[PDB]
């Protein structure tokens, strides 16, 4: 689970680039904005593409329990096939770009205050994680 | 080439705007630019003007209002090559102008003139575009 330590948070004008391949037979992965180090933080933002099921859905994750599910449009996604995704803050929510598309907006549910850490987990392959 | 190139944003930019620039510096190029500025007349203030020069090897930033120019600043080094693509993002916060060269941090750029004011982008120079995109 490839972790990346943002001890000083985020705010509007955060960009996390991706760039990977989805492994052949993978089934799911997942990128998440998670509001502390700590095992069962809260989750401002989960990102989790779905191969299996063919769809991509966004939550929150508070106290242990998951939000209201989102679900952008179809799947901009394919095993064996390469990607690329930004998940961009701004005031209002994230912006989830993918293949140089704007995919699906997900409006504040938690402080983006709250930010301290990314986690990218599931089946995944990963070329590489900034963050700027 | 699809230069000289313009990206009308009449209701503007706010933090978290992502401008995305791929292109080629081709063979013989002097120098390009990319404008943020704040209206479509000739002469609009420019909130931000990025200059990459591969003659001199620097890259400069400034402002432009009411026709004068502020005082330059520059990042360290230049980060394009003649006969070589790049992909630039300038990435818009409450501070400034972050300006990210091929997957690393390149330099921030302060605000002079209010991000609000912001409605046009232009690209131009010795540049052949690939793509522009803003997010
Ligand atoms: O919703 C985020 C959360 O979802 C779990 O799976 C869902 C799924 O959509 C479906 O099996 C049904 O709605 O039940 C579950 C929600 O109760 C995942 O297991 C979990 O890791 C997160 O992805």
């Amino acid at each position: 689970p490839h972790k990346s330590s943002l001890p000083e948070g985020i705010a509007p004008g955060t960009v996390l680039a991706i760039r990977g391949l989805v492994p052949p037979n993978a089934s799911r992965f997942h990128v998440n904005l998670l509001c502390g180090e700590e095992q069962g933080s809260d989750a401002a933002l989960h990102f989790n593409p779905r191969l299996d099921t063919s769809e991509v859905v966004f939550n929150s994750k508070e106290q242990g329990s998951w939000g209201r599910e989102e679900r952008g449009p179809g799947v901009p996604f394919q095993r064996g096939q390469p990607f690329e995704v930004l998940i961009i803050a701004s005031d209002d929510g994230f912006k989830a770009v993918v293949g140089d598309a704007q995919y699906h907006h997900f409006r504040h549910r938690l402080p983006l205050a709250r930010v301290r850490l990314v986690e990218v987990g599931g089946d995944v392959q990963l070329d590489s994680v900034r963050i700027f």
